[PDB]
């Protein structure tokens, strides 16, 4: 029946993955086993090396990725011998600590067991791994808006935020069977946060921004060879105006711009002043600045630019077309500065990949 | 044969455009005459109202332009009966001193007759009508070089530029029936510029830069009810980011970032710096001060995106679907700044338009 659609993304991984790995003598033995596999048990479990590989290669095919040079030294973690909720979080903890590394962040992934029947083992609650709340209630807005549907659903299971700008959010999962998720606060000690100053501008810390160190994305599905990996929490280190330019700019975000403006001296009266231009350059070397000073990996868009440049070069070289969606490709600021936006790019989607999946609250 | 495509678009354009002129009950009749103008002639000529608001609703469908606010105010000049180079000639200087209007930039549109047998009467080889020549031998770049292969078009033809960084190109054209174009000096009377000064930093004007102030695009097709008007330029006011992100910075154009870092007093040796996106600002900041300064007419992106927000409310509460590409309404700084980057825009091409069309050169 539906085990068809299984049998045909299994033989069209396993080639070309077995073929990038040099491995292509071992092929047809290896879709053997996992035709009689899939025959008894309705599914197949990939080996350390499908895995690993796999989850590099959808990283290699994550369109909207500028970050893509570094596909390859993907640090990827085999999780899915987890049973229990205490070994779920303590995998999560331990993927937030070895990931930091102490500022030197460690592009990485943990993966925790597929889904099985469609039905989740491990459901992640989460859209990243370290987050702020976000409150709204009476005119009054704290914190992070994005987090504002998730916030109210903790609250609903008994956790209470301090109502600071930067609280940070439990873990929150569920685990197959339980009616309901389980939240962790997070050890304060595992997660590196960096305060925002500006190298010139003296004043530019009575804003008291801050953002934290590591990325992880817990909230999409990764995609390898008909298995379907729900809970797969992924990091890279930020672009700088990932923070700069949308977590703290945005009117829907944290919308700093007039705040910078003033700490900078300019005026926010005229359009024609371009004062959010200059607010957006401002805030956006001051975190560059802030992660650089404090030892926290990050790249700025146009050495991310460049690097991605070379991934272009390196895919044609390796005979591998090339796939990409110019409209995430491009940085926020100055985008015509780089050769991202001076060429275009085919959005075809190929697989193993990252999808997104529905949130379970709301 | 072909004869019925035309009938066909024919039909499309004079329903809408008297349904919006309030002239339904015209159209019968209207269509009726046109029918067997066809048959007997193999074409048809419209009337003034049709031309007018055909080249109106042409702007209106052009998914690129963020100024389509203002759609319904286009100055359209119907210069159909040009049968000279003196004429076509005329007809050119006469549309750049109308639309300046000392400044006061007016949009306007002049429509040469169309191609007949898919034959061009008149043939523009302008890609503007005010544009800088480009040079480029032994290591030596002068010039705009956009506009190198146009440049030496020209001088095949006896002109001679002054190499110079802006050299006005001569108006260049060809009659149907001649083997090759005449070209006329541009009178500079007739050509307004615009020398770039910095509201705070007086050091800007030892880059000795400056632009033209009226872009007139002549080299698209404005194609209405099946009619080809290969020759139609048209022009609004600049944005902006078009001089200060484009022309001016673009390392293909006039590649000004170092000098304006230069002398801006910041260093250009660190990415990390942002010194490429500082530079861009104050540029752009030096463009719109110098424009409103000298009293011509120019709008700034924040300004041209509230306008544009108000086309898309004006669009649904008319009925209208809305077209739009997203990769060119986003303005090349800022962009996460304006609604457009926000949203999404059906990119769908809906007659009548502006079209590309191929170069008679290189
Ligand atoms: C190593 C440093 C990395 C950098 C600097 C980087 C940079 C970026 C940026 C800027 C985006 C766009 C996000 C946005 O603008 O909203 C992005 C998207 C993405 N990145 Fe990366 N990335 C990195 C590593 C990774 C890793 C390790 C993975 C997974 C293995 C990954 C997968 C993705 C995916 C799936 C998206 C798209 C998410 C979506 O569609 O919403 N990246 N990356
Ligand atoms: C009134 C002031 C106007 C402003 C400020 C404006 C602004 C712009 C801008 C910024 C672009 C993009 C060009 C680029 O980034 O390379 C554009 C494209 C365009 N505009 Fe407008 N525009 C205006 C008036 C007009 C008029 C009067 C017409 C024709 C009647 C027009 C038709 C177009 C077309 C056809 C394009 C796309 C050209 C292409 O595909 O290359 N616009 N406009
Ligand atoms: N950026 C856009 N959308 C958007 C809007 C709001 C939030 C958002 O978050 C992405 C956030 O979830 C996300 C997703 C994937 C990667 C990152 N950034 C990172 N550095 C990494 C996290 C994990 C590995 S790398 C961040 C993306 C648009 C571009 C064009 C039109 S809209
Ligand atoms: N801007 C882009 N392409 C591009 C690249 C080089 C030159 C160029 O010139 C447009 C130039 O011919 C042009 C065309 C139409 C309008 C304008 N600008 C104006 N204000 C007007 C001229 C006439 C009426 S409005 C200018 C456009 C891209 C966006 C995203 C990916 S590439
Ligand atoms: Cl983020
Ligand atoms: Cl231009």
């Amino acid at each position: 029946e539906e085990k068809e659609i299984l049998w045909n993304e299994a033989k069209a991984f396993i080639a070309a993955c077995y073929q990038e790995l040099g491995k292509a003598a071992e092929v047809k033995d290896r879709l053997a086993d996992i035709k009689s596999e899939i025959d008894l048990t309705g599914s197949y479990v990939h080996t350390k090396e499908e895995l690993e590989h796999g989850a590099k290669m959808a990283w290699r095919n994550s369109n909207r990725c500028i970050g893509r040079l570094f596909w390859n030294s993907l640090n990827v973690i085999d999780r899915r011998d987890v049973r229990t909720k205490e070994e779920v979080r303590d995998a999560l903890f331990h993927h937030i600590e070895t990931a930091t590394n102490n500022g030197k962040i460690r592009p990485t992934i943990t993966i925790f067991p597929p889904e099985e029947k469609g039905e989740k083992q491990v459901e992640i609650w989460n859209s990243q791994l370290i987050r702020y709340a976000g409150y709204e209630s009476d005119g009054e807005r704290i914190g992070d808006p994005a987090s504002c549907s998730l916030t109210a659903a903790c609250e609903e299971l008994g956790w209470r935020g301090e109502r600071t700008d930067f609280d940070l959010l439990p873990l929150i999962f569920r685990m197959k069977g339980d009616e309901q998720p389980v939240w962790y606060e997070l050890p304060r000690s595992l997660v590196i946060e960096v305060p925002i100053t500006h190298p010139d501008i003296e004043a530019f810390s009575d804003l008291e921004l801050k953002w934290y160190g590591v990325p992880i994305i817990s909230d999409m599905k990764l995609e390898v060879g008909g298995i379907h990996y729900n809970a797969a929490p992924f990091n890279g280190w930020y672009m700088g105006t990932e923070i700069g330019a949308r977590n703290l700019a945005d009117e829907k975000r944290y919308d700093k711009l007039k705040k910078v403006a003033s700490v900078i001296g300019i005026a926010a009266d005229y359009n024609t002043d371009l004062w959010k231009d200059q607010a957006l350059v401002e805030l956006n070397k001051a975190v560059l600045h802030s992660y650089k000073k404090q030892g926290v990996s990050i790249v700025d868009h146009h050495t991310a630019a460049s690097q991605f440049k070379r991934f272009e070069e390196q895919a044609e070289e390796a005979g591998r077309k090339l796939t990409g969606d110019w409209t995430w490709l491009i940085p926020p600021i100055s985008p015509a500065a780089t050769h991202i936006f001076h060429r275009s790019y085919d959005n075809s989607i190929v697989k193993p990949n990252y999808f997104y999946q529905d949130k379970p609250y709301e």
